[PDB]
């Protein structure tokens, strides 16, 4: 039962603008049944980096690609729910990670980051619809405006306005 | 939760840096230091890592893993040692002779034949002949660092071994 383990974009399905790339359906009943093949990989002549379930025509698709990969790109439905394996996504930052997208959410001393949506416990205007591209989704360090500091998020501490996530540079030797 | 950590068995982390923060508690499973680190809760860090000490049945969490500058491995019977997976790069610079991470698929879906094993194919990496190295599971693995990256022996006979499809950290944006 590992659905929990993938990042959820909703309402999405990836398209191959690609003929070249490859990709493996089947029709099922829920989209847990969709995260353990993708997990086990089992019966997939390729590397299972992400699976859109289809809850309209209860279908399957597991794709060797994500939504970051060339060649590929985001189509909207309100049927799809698109899940990325974290493992395929990033989880370090290239220089002040303006294009970080893993999905950690805790700052530096353990607050639980608070939603780009909400306006609890902090007021604020960046809006998702601010900053597309930038994945202000949930509530994940993000460095929008790629400041000096990398990914921050505001504080579900009432007390703590603000707080940068300590991820890690990819390479800095 | 204890299967999004990477576990290394017999293996500990002393901290030189004594300034590095630590929280430890006496609990029952390694199972319910996985949660407590998961949900980061009542600990005023990022929780990179726990160990499980069996003999005492502790629980020491840690802000770092075994990548971190200023700690060291250690082995010890009655630890094990578990790290976060969005804290092990999960992205290959160069060659990936460093490459740590816990992916285990060949690029064509072909599950790994582990080291610690000489079926279906046989072979000259043994684990502990080539330490420093984590021939560790099956993990994608790059031990002499050469020329397509990590890669592993296959479970499948026909094909004895194959590289992986793990990213460099180039790849994307
Ligand atoms: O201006 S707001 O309060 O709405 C957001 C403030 C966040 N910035 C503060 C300075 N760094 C944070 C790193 O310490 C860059 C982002």
């Amino acid at each position: 039962n590992t659905i929990h383990e993938f990042k959820k974009s909703a309402k999405t399905t990836l398209i191959k603008i690609d003929p070249a790339l490859k990709i493996k359906t089947k029709k099922v009943n829920t989209a847990d049944q969709c995260a353990n093949r993708c997990t086990r990989n089992k019966g997939l002549p390729f590397t299972c980096k992400a699976f859109v379930f289809d809850k309209a025509r209860k279908q399957c698709l597991w794709f060797p690609f994500n939504s970051m990969s060339s060649g590929v790109k985001k189509e909207f439905g309100h049927e799809f729910d698109l899940y990325e394996n974290k493992d395929y996504i990033r989880n370090c930052i290239i220089g002040k990670g303006r294009s970080y997208k893993g999905t950690v959410s805790i700052t530096k001393s353990g607050i639980k980051c608070q939603p780009w949506s909400s306006m609890i416990p902090h007021e604020h205007s960046f809006l998702p619809s601010s900053y597309r591209g930038k994945d202000l989704q949930e509530n994940y360090c993000r460095n929008p405006r790629g400041e000096e500091g990398g990914p921050w998020c505001f504080t579900s501490n009432p007390e703590v306005r603000y707080e940068v996530c300590d991820i890690p540079q990819c390479s800095e030797v």
